[PDB]
């Protein structure tokens, strides 16, 4: 196994599917632990995954949690799914929320999987923003687009991506 | 009538007198509804515009609102006013709530009319940022004025056409 | 003494410490007041500062303040401490709470004093930003350094510290 | 200027427009207050009047608010809009808020200005109620029509309360 | 079918029997709908009337309903149970709440059914009020009894309105 | 002594001594009860005159308290102290809280005290009505006057008034 | 008179006209008190019934009502209306509310009146513990089959089930 | 298509992935609708089946639904995942909440998906249950037992055992 | 001593007195945790049995406690106080709580101690369902008996009583 | 069988057997009621305790409880367990709660039972106190030891009350 | 006149006629304040003292309170009522609320007129702590007895003993 | 380093400086662990504490908690910074709070530090308590007097103190 990953997952629908990500990437790192950006949570109930994550951080639960350890914790970090949103945020420094600034300390481990419907992909801003984070050695996968639409990436796509 | 058309309004004082664009535009628009930013709440009571408006767009009441739907109901959206912040955030592709999330998915369709104090409006990081949107297809309208003004139906009407 | 000075404090670990500031402050300018950013309230209890402040603006108490106001009754406005958060809002213009809408409209009298963690410092986002805000007249001090043992490596690493009195000061009113 | 006035806003739809007045008003009187009546809060964000107003009588931010005084410190008292609900209390002497309480005490200097839909304007009792108010030196403005009934010209209040 | 047909109704104690009226009523009205008075709901989960009525005005649920369409809306409306005090209220224009102001608007198609013990029925005041309120139009009906008031029966209930 | 007497409280200044009323008519009469209006609750506390008092009638605690057996219960129902609002209410029949409606009913028993600002006092309104309920047989005694201003009856005076 | 009787009420849609048996039965019983169900308090305001009974049981107001005396306290229990829940649980032994624990305490002096759609009654497992219910000296009384389509048992009906 | 069909969803945690049957079912059905126990509320944000759903039927947000009109508007009604806990419930004809009422109601038309370890499904109550149900026309699909335990059934299976 | 006990408290009164079976347990069970039902929380503090208890379940605390590792880590799973209501639900596979979920899952370790007024003891519907639960391998104790006078009158009458500690370590233990 | 019986029970961790000495006491007092420190509610659910005792004062459910009253309905009253805390402030005289206000007023029929680990006993000021209660008539009992400290069996406490 | 005064009411069932001193003492003194014990809000609604005294000091309102300038800036403290555990508090030091530890502070400016039964007036405890009281320049007042219990002090004896 | 060590803060307005000595001391003692009292909640969010200490106890999270145990587990308890109120209620045996019981049972390992306005310095009652303290074995340090004001200890004059 490749050591502790952590998965930030954002208001993206396809957060509902999150858990299925987890079961799949326990089997390849150590840990796979979890967190979510405030939004998220009107779509899924986030304590169910601490059924299938190694650890849930919870920044409603403990408002002090320490985002410097955190990111020392884990050797990779994954915004899974991201949301055009916070791809922005991340891009400009903007880190309002326990998520973001999680991965403004950790930018050397991140990597970006964007998920969100076609046009909001086709934005000028965003683009700006997704070359910004490039050519700053943040990883941001190219969005598997199958319809013209855009679905989510492969768990086997998720692993080249990063390991390779 | 030109289609349907969709105000975005953010707090800004003028806020409180939007009731007056919206019967005023109900008379060139099929359709005129309108969406507000979380903070814009604390200037008025919001459940009032559905008196003047065709439908009002209330992430609180449905959380799981579909925006890109939204957009595609709409031929023009206008952010009336626009305060700094949502110019600054808009320009940045930051959508932290559904009106601004609304005007990332439509910049194509997008009409802003800054209103604020003057002071505010000579913030150059502002003023940076108003150059990014013109520059990339966003129609930005020039504040009125002494201090900055709200922009007068005959204008708003001109600006969104032409 | 110089005139009216407005601190404006966010969630940094060292705004438990900010009364001190307060009370030595006091000694230079007429009025020291101060107004917190809403995620600096997990960290202390603000209206305590009520005691060594001349005035505390609070936009939950009062949710139609006036920031145009409060930026021509002050003569220096001073983030301290500065959070990353800020910083990159400010550089951006986003001014999504009364603190961060008051540093927009002051920008002019803004003066900047950087605390956190040094692996947060080495943000490009962040430097970008910091070098867009001292490239538009608005004063960003340099962070001071230290060398302070770290547990988690076992080795000494040079830390961020906050801003002597005699420092900010310099730096204020120089 | 005229001196201190009073505006008591009541629930009509018109309200939402009030802070038009305001700021007309404000240049022809020393200062212009407002009190709201408790369902008026459904329409608007009251709060916002404390922008354009000197002073905001709110009852439930203070409960104990002496209405002796808020007539005493004024010279005009206007209920507008006027809906026909707290009409009809002021002349049955119904004093159940601050707003009414402060129009029974004050009704020397009462101004009313009638705004709801014709088909209201109708009825009798309310009709009834107008004709008492008026044979008891209450001021009751005759609501502008052109059918249905339309807010107050802020050239004509100004008419009806000083001349 | 005569035509919609509105029911306001008000605390009295027989408001917990009005479901009764309604499923009757359905069967000679296009439509019956129901609006109560804010002090009914002690004595009745109104929610439930959803499931006999065509529809239900709620106030809270909706506090800017239009009480103008209300009105338009039903040829006929019956303040059923009708208390001494909403009585009173609409005798004197009072209108400080939903019920009561859809009843100021449509006086003319107003029905009143009293419903109180007889001790209540004596007061010189109220007395006063159903005399105005019936030399203006308004069909108040004369409460059955043999002493103490009961309820309308649904055979005369209907006589009054449709005659 | 004389038979049970309710005392009908409403929202005036003076509602805050109310207490001193009942301690002396409580030497007179078989039982002194109270009864208030809700705006009466933002000037004292009205749980303290169950200390005093033979029974309080509270409608929050209660709401569907009957109203007849209250007025069936007493020989003797005293407004006291009585605002101007609760005044025009019963003279219009206006019967929205439980004070008002147990007046009501009980106008055949009902004794009235009004006390207010002698401004108050001048009004055309409250005066047409007070005229209204004398002439229908229901007391209301002449408030008290001292240089001019209004003043609250001395237990000598309503106990005049009351039993003869 | 035959003595005190207690209804044990249930969430059928009958329950919102419980008070007309209740003044009914008031004349041929010593007293007539009453429990209900908590899903029962969805359709109307338990409270107005104590204008009615001469007592009523509020768990709610009281979690540790003595259900043993409350039992011994009555010679006739009756739950009416009688839902198919109600009954199903009673015929398991199932007490998970004190309706429901008064019933299997007092299964001896049990009449049980049910009301519901007449799909619902023709249910296999209510009909199974119906009969094991009646196999069982819990009186459960046969429904009114007119309009197939159900109603509420008369009160006459009621009453002859009862006193027989 | 072959007309509506109904999903009762109960506190399995596998209710997590109901989502995933939803879309599919769409398929094949004009319409599938949905309603959860009121447990299954601490595993998901019942909410976002809105999004998949034709209609979600929510006992909170309305408390007087027509539990009948619920089950003449399905011809389908299936309990996926089905818990230990509400099949024993139905076999009893316990319904204390509207899925269990609904399931009452609608024996004729309803299917059963067991789910639960594997330990839970040796209970002899639970088994005696089953029976129970099958020997009385309620559908109980049968849980194939892999690696040892009880598995989810299939997409395919339950359009299958729904279909057949 | 002989392994992990877990104790099942139901709403019956006598559970105000299961402190006492607590600790006298801890002296023969390697570990002796306590589970209660809904209703029994209206009785006593739950949260105090954390002073004598091992381990308290608390399915409010966590909504998502597991059941089947709960089952795995005892050897012995008893009910006491067993409410009617309770062996029921158990009797009838009805597992709506945490405390009857996990008596479901481990029926093979389950021992039921019946408390409950005399008259209720006498319920046709209670009694077939011991019945069934004896006839299919759960260990269901017989109730004591005592003459015991009442106040509820001058009479003496035959009552139901809790087990001793002997009894229910002999019931357990065999 | 003797008079009233009043107890006042504290936070000490005893008080969740308070519940035993209830039904014993029970069989020799006419009434055995009973009071409880605010603390008391973490250990215990007190409403229970209304199955064993007459009467159950509560503080929360009336804030207006006349202590005087209750001091003069019994002639016996025991603080049992008694916590050190409670000791201390009743030797002071400070009465911030119903229990200690009652203890203040009914010091004459008194009579404490301390209970506590054993090494908050040997505090100075805890026992300084107990030496100012027992010279100034208040009963306190001598705390049963085998070095710990156990509760008053039944019939020491009936010794020590009665004799 | 005199200089400011503050009076510190605790929780006597006298306190609810504390509003009859205030007018009284506004006379002799340049400012009358108050401020009450948390005990004492079961008594009074404190808010209306506001319509009388010049300033009114809440620690809920305002749990920030600065007790030194408060006790700077009047001449006179009064604890009027004053309670058995205040005045016990006191002597030992106790101040655990903002009366209290007002109290504490300006023990130098203290007048206390004690209000209780008699009963509790014969507490040894309580009369040695007013010994130790008295001991301490702070000025204890003897209570006046009439028909056996003590009262209230009349106007003309707190300004006598206070101002002497 | 010399074992662990639990400091006790009360409602100083210097317990908002604590944290200073929280990471001064934890290079002494092998721990340094901390207990509010529950006013000084008023003046900071006691969580945050939970970053710089190695242990928190609080009573509002666990009201069971073991005052005995956490009195064993230590060397030495600080009240750090004692205000005049807690001082008077050790004195006198007072323990109606955790802090304050914890200081009963470990009076022999009690060391003292006092902060106050000093005008609360000068009370007798205060003082009298301060005399009886030491003449007890509790530990009382003198207030470092610099103007003429008393200032907070110099964590230099903690460390003598506790140590010799
Ligand atoms: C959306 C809406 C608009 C209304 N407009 C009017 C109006 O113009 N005039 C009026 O007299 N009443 C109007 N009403 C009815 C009043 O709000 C209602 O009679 C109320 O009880 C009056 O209370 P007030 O006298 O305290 O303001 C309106 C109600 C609503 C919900
Ligand atoms: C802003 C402020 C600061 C205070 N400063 C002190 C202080 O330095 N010393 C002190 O003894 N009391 C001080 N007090 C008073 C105490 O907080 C008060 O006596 C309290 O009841 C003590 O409670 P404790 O012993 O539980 O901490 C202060 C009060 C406030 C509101």
């Amino acid at each position: 196994m490749y050591g502790k990953l952590l998965i930030c997952a954002t208001a993206s629908i396809n957060v509902i599917n999150i858990n299925h990500y987890i079961v799949e990437l326990k089997q390849h790192f150590d840990e796979v632990n979890i967190l979510f950006s405030p939004s998220s949570k009107n779509f899924i109930n986030t304590d169910v995954l601490k059924l299938f994550c190694d650890n849930l951080y919870d920044e409603i639960k403990d408002p002090l949690l320490n985002h410097i350890n955190i990111v020392e914790n884990h050797e990779y970090i994954l915004v899974l799914p991201a949301s055009a949103n916070t791809i922005n945020k991340i891009a400009n420094g903007i880190c309002d929320n326990l998520l973001t600034t999680v991965c403004l300390t950790g930018y050397q481990k991140l990597f970006i999987f964007p998920n969100m419907n076609i046009r909001m992909w086709g934005n000028p801003f965003l683009q700006k923003n997704i070359d910004l984070l490039k050519n700053n050695d943040v990883k941001v996968y190219s969005p598997d687009m199958n319809k013209n639409n855009i679905t989510m990436p492969n768990i086997e796509n998720v692993l080249n991506f990063v390991l390779n």
